[PDB]
């Protein structure tokens, strides 16, 4: 246990992402389109195991798909790249330590989230140019996953969204308190096994299945005033799931008791 | 034998946790809640495959359930969080070595079992709410273990308590003793897989597996008796296992001549 | 992030490339010639394993060939020897920083690439040697995944391309990015999964598919032209993949200003 | 190469272990039964894992049973406890080196024996008392396994405890090797699957499978006289594996020419 | 790229190979005796697993066997003993790079050979004396693989050897660039993957394989001329691949000229 230390590396964190925005927005956004497409590759590889898989009738398909999406954010650690989900805690906590103003927060999480989403959509664009979704299993699964993700009840959707992002955000809690590469691997493996297996919602991941579904020819059943719709609900969930509960928890641990220059605490 | 090293490293973090909890009740909370809700995310997670497999026939489905089960402690250690359970072998030993004393222990222990049961009725509800446990196999799986923890023998509910927190602090015992977090996540790894798919008993997972049936409106027969009862002998139990196995044995291997 | 102290890794690595190839064309072909077979032998894998899997109508098969490709890239890096498609992220990234020029990068792509295709083909005459490929379905894995990849219309080889050298420059770019080795080849193991998986093609281990194909005894319909085809289009697609990309992009988070 | 240098260690860990028992019975007796029960903890979890696959008629049982042993002598290493396999290696080298004497190596011998059966012992009674072996395929698992171990002729089960203890003790000689604690656990778990998977013998093993198929009222198979004659026969095959070729061997790689 | 680097660590380990063989023969086949027992260590589970798997007509048998089979070089890697294969690379670079004789070389490769085929001659007959060969599947696994590998013929068997000693030595050559025992190890594990499940040849692997065979009185299907065959192609394989493709490639590469 250091709390504080890891509190001080959230801020410094949040700290130095609206310096590099401020600093240069496309550094900022070429930054976020790489983990949005990073998080997107994640994706395409465990719905070609959907596709297969449930095709046979699998028991282990969902088994399966979460034991294999570790790449999704291992790549964007590895990489030191911004994404959404993930900033919605370390831009809380820097906030709460007055490392980062109201003002910067909502500007990190505007432009990582549209920047993520351009990483999705490009992504998108690309994997349908393979053919690999123009007929079969795979393509059936991007669609069906699509339509049920967009036509599910927004509570349902949302508290989904705080249970991924609360594992997204430990887990990158996780990086912050090791210095061991591999245990950071290891436990973005769990989290993201975890949390795909379990059947939360991540909204970056998710921009890649509804830009692959719109941007792919055969029929529908999208509808992309859908996509919005699910995208909203689990954006707000992860900012609850990785805000309210992983940044303002970081953030009491850590904070010195004196201080005290403002608070105290029972 | 680092022995006396390890008992050393024990009675200081004995010593920390008490001091957390007398300079904040809060901080010391939260972080028991934390706790809580990453066993509780474990459960989540294992009782979905428990859900799915056992719908399909599986022979494989405790041991699958066992080897996932790994992230529940593996957050909880890499975290930093309080976790009951783990508490039971550390207090006893840092005790035992003169280093807090038995109200300490005492204290430690009602206010992380009440943390931790805090994260898991957090997690519970919030699991409820996005319809997971509605209906179907996942559903089915809660309420039928739930059923089975609630209305097995008190003796035999005690001594998997005690065989699992032998397990559990272990496990915390390890990563005491390496500097590499890799390998505290590998036997982190090794005794959940044990515990879990030979059938011994956490309270505090258990507290979840309560949760989440309790509130789910999809019918159940448990009731808060039978989550009384069972938590009351597995958490007997898991102390037990943790302060006079685990406990005594490491301040004894660590003990000044 | 440390994306500056990065940029001025890929430009020092793309400087001592060339350096290399100028100093011993010898060395430099040696050493493209090592990694084409260190991929190969990747490929030799996994399609025994595609030929096993397959004639046992197993739904596993793609999912295990992935999960099996890892030695491929893992080799290559923890050799330090040249692979065409990771220099498309070097080189690209090294010229734009202007550590090296276009046409040192155009002779390095052509030295590495032309090495590599050495290394394929005697991978691919010792490997028909074993007798392995003589009859059977590893021998009917490498006949008709051959004539597939080489049916297959340009634009949907060329994007398939790449993806696969977003895959693979990334990576490599993550061993930049880390001292640990066992980090490294965790990485290697996650991207190579996911584009062998995915079905995203690579330029370097389609030359020992090819060149297994058309040295081996059994009839298929590939021949040669129908091999070069597929090598022109996936290539040029793995340059886009890992040169616009993943330099351009490498480049513009570590330029200063 | 570093053999002197191992085997100064292994010297230096049988005189600890002597020094040990010298200063305090009950420490080394405590050390002893936590290692045979934790090296107990893995039976429990792979005869758990032995009753549900054979009662499937799973052709995988044996190979998923040696993948999970891991945790035995992971526990034992990763906890620096007294096991008596280990020692027969460790003594063995030692008193060859001139660091140990005969008396003291037969000691240590005698007492890690007896302590690792208080810990199978102890483990047996609480594990009978989860309820866990009352009735089903995990207790006739027990039961059909402790049988067929009492009533195998003494050659086979000789030789079978001579390739065991050659596995056990070079996953040890491993660990004294390397300073990576995730290195010695991978060792362990390759020694550990090839050991159980290929069918060998290991004397604190078994006193656990006895102790849970004689302490449980359900398992009559075997007997007391049953549980002696296996443990005989596999204690002595165990020490020449550990002793004759473990120690000795390592003595003559590491000695001063 | 540390290719000089590389060489001077190959150049140093000849040296001391043959240092050592000059100082004592006893400690040099000692050495030589464990890896070929550490090997077929290998063989036994590999081949346990090839009978179980075999005999049920599972699909995954040789993808199984290959994953298992890591122990071998891991063994002999994390002990620091002597193995013929490895030898042939780390002998010839040395020789090339004028640390050691043409004689020295030959010296260390003659008594490396014999001192593994001691170890699996030993290994051999105590497998033999554990009943576990006595009738089953194993035992035929055993003696129908002996027989195929001794009716092969030579071209064949020669090229799967070359095959197989890239990947055993490249795997070797890992070990000497980095620091890290998890990384040589997770090698060690892809490399003996990829060439027991390809269908390579390892000279002293099939030691074993006919050790075992020859022993054991169940087991009628070859001859010692059979083995002697085999061993001789395969012996001859092992040493191009090894000292042709890799010790010359890495002279090559790492050479200042
Ligand atoms: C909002 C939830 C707050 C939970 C706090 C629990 C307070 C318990 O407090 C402690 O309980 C122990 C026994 O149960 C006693 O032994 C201690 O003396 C006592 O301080
Ligand atoms: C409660 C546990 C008591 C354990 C006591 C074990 C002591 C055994 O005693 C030892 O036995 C050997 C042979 O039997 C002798 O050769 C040793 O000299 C002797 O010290
Ligand atoms: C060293 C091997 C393990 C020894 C275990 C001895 C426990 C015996 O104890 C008793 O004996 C009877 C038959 O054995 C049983 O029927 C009883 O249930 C059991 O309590
Ligand atoms: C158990 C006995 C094993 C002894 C093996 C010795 C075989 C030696 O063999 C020879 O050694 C010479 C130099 O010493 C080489 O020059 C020869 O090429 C080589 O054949
Ligand atoms: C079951 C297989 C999982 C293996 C994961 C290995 C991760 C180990 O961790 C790594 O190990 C190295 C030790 O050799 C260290 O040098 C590194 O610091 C460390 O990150």
């Amino acid at each position: 246990r250091a709390h504080k230390e890891t509190l001080d590396k959230l801020t410094n964190a949040a700290i130095n992402k609206i310096n590099l925005l401020n600093t240069s927005k496309v550094k900022y956004l070429v930054s976020s389109a790489f983990a949005g497409l990073y998080v997107g590759i994640g994706i395409l590889l465990i719905f070609t195991i959907g596709g297969l898989l449930t095709d046979a009738g699998s028991p282990m398909t969902k088994i399966v798909m979460g034991l294999s999406f570790a790449i999704a954010l291992s790549l964007v650690i590895m990489t030191g790249t911004e994404l959404f989900t993930g900033n919605n805690m370390v831009m809380s906590a820097g906030m709460l330590n007055k490392g980062v103003s109201i003002k910067d927060t909502s500007k990190i999480w505007a432009y990582s989230w549209v920047g993520n989403l351009i990483g999705a959509l490009v992504l998108g664009i690309i994997f349908v140019g393979t053919g690999l979704v123009d007929k079969g299993p795979v393509a059936e699964f991007f669609a069906n996953t699509a339509a049920s993700k967009a036509s599910m009840p927004f509570t349902a959707l949302f508290f989904r969204g705080i249970l991924c992002n609360i594992l997204v955000c430990v887990s990158v809690l996780c990086s912050f308190r090791t210095n061991s590469d591999t245990a950071k691997i290891i436990m973005i493996f769990l989290c993201l096994f975890a949390f795909i297996t379990s059947g939360f919602e991540h909204s970056v991941a998710n921009m890649t299945i509804y830009s692959v579904s719109l941007f792919s020819p055969t029929i529908s059943t999208v509808t992309i005033g859908g996509a919005i719709y699910n995208l909203v609900a689990v954006t707000l969930g992860n900012i609850v799931g990785g805000a309210l509960f992983m940044g303002l928890g970081t953030y009491i641990l850590g904070k010195e008791k004196l201080n005290a220059a403002a608070e105290n605490l029972y």
